[PDB]
């Protein structure tokens, strides 16, 4: 019950009913049962940080009409 928009480098948007309790990668594994996108080649950026796998939505303060970046990468850290 908290909805996020996942923006690409295009401008395009993605909206997610997500919960607070999710992990990065729960919301990635969103990712991949809508786009297709492999988790595993997704990176995810909020506030200038790259968010990571294990930290809750809730971590990162991500709030309701919160917008997180997608860009495609395979290695991170």
């Amino acid at each position: 019950s908290m909805q996020v928009f996942i923006k690409n480098r295009y401008g395009w948007t993605i909206t997610l009913e997500v919960s607070p309790t999710d992990t990065v990668e729960n919301v990635k594994q969103k990712i991949q049962d809508k786009e297709g996108f492999p988790p595993d080649k997704i990176r995810l950026i909020y506030g200038g940080k790259q968010m990571e796998d294990g930290r809750t939505l809730a971590d990162y303060n991500v709030q309701k009409d919160s917008t997180i970046l997608i860009v495609i990468r395979d290695v991170d850290g």
